[PDB]
C-alpha cells in the first residue's frame, strides 16, 4: 500500500511512491523506513502507525519500483515469498541507497519536519541502513536483521553519526564466524551499536512471523525508541 500522489524523485530521475504517516503534532522528526524483502506490506503499515503513535512522522518508500512498482507481498503465501526472493536477488543495492537518500532529503523538507531525520530498516532494509549510515546523510540509523554486514566492514570507519543494529543469535544468515566478524569490526567505532538477541531467529521482530519472539522484539523496539527519542524537539 502507498499513499496516493506521493512521489519522490531520485539521483537519476527515477521516481517512486511511498506510504506516508503525518505526525500527531507538528513539528516532528521524520523516520524513513526501509522495508524488508516483501515491499510496502502490512508490516510496513504497522511500522508507520507505530512510529506515528510514538511521536514521529514516517515515510516508507517503494524501493522495488525500479523493478516492479507497488510490490506488497504477504509472507504467509508461498507464491508471494518466491516473488520476494526473486526481487531481492535482482535488487540493486547502490540504487537502493540512492533512493533512500532521496527519501531522506524529501523527509527533511516535509512541512511538519523538525529538521531531523532517522532511518529504520528491516531485513533488506537493515542492510541498506548500514550503507546509508556509512554515507552520512541521516541523523541516526537503525537496522534490524540485515544480511551480509560481515562483507561491509570496510565501511565501519566511514560511519560519522549514530547507528544501532539488532541481530538474532539464531539467524542462519549470520553464523558464528560472521557474528564474530561483525561484533569485532563494528565494535571499533563507538558510534555503532550492535545487539544480539539470543534464541531469536532472522525475523524475530516481524509480527506474524514464525520467527517472532515477543520478548526480543520488545527489547529491540524499546532500544529503537530510546535511540530515536533525541531527534524529538
Amino acid at each position: 500500500m502507498l499513499t496516493e500522489g506521493i512521489s519522490i524523485q531520485s539521483y537519476d530521475g527515477h521516481t517512486f511512491g511511498a506510504l506516508v504517516g503525518s505526525p500527531a503534532k507538528a513539528p516532528a522528526p521524520v523516520i524513513v523506513i526501509a522495508h524488508e524483502i516483501l515491499g510496502v506490506n502490512a508490516f510496513m503499515r504497522e511500522t508507520v502507525s507505530w512510529l506515528v503513535d510514538q511521536g514521529y512522522a514516517a515515510v516508507c518508500p517503494d524501493l522495488y519500483a525500479r523493478q516492479a512498482p507497488g510490490t506488497a507481498l504477504d509472507p504467509q503465501d508461498e507464491a508471494q515469498r518466491e516473488q520476494a526472493y526473486k526481487l531481492w536477488q535482482a535488487f540493486d543495492m547502490e540504487a537502493g541507497v540512492g533512493d533512500l537518500e532521496a527519501a531522506i532529503r524529501y523527509a527533511r523538507h516535509l512541512p511538519y519536519s523538525n529538521g531531523k531525520v532517522g532511518l529504520v530498516g528491516y531485513s533488506l532494509g537493515g542492510a541498506l541502513a548500514f550503507l546509508v549510515a556509512a554515507k552520512g546523510c541521516v541523523d541516526r540509523a537503525v537496522g534490524y536483521c540485515g544480511v551480509g554486514l560481515e562483507k561491509q566492514l570496510d565501511k565501519v570507519p566511514e560511519v560519522k553519526h549514530p547507528a544501532l543494529f539488532h541481530m538474532g543469535g539464531q539467524d542462519h544468515f549470520v553464523p558464528a564466524p560472521s557474528r564474530q566478524l561483525i561484533t569485532e569490526g563494528f565494535g571499533a567505532n563507538p558510534l555503532l551499536q550492535v545487539h544480539w538477541y539470543e534464541g531469536a531467529g532472522h525475523s524475530f521482530a516481524r509480527t506474524g512471523s514464525s520467527d517472532y519472539v515477543a520478548s526480543a522484539a520488545a527489547l529491540a523496539n524499546e532500544r529503537t525508541l530510546d535511540f530515536l527519542a533525541p531527534l524529538q524537539s
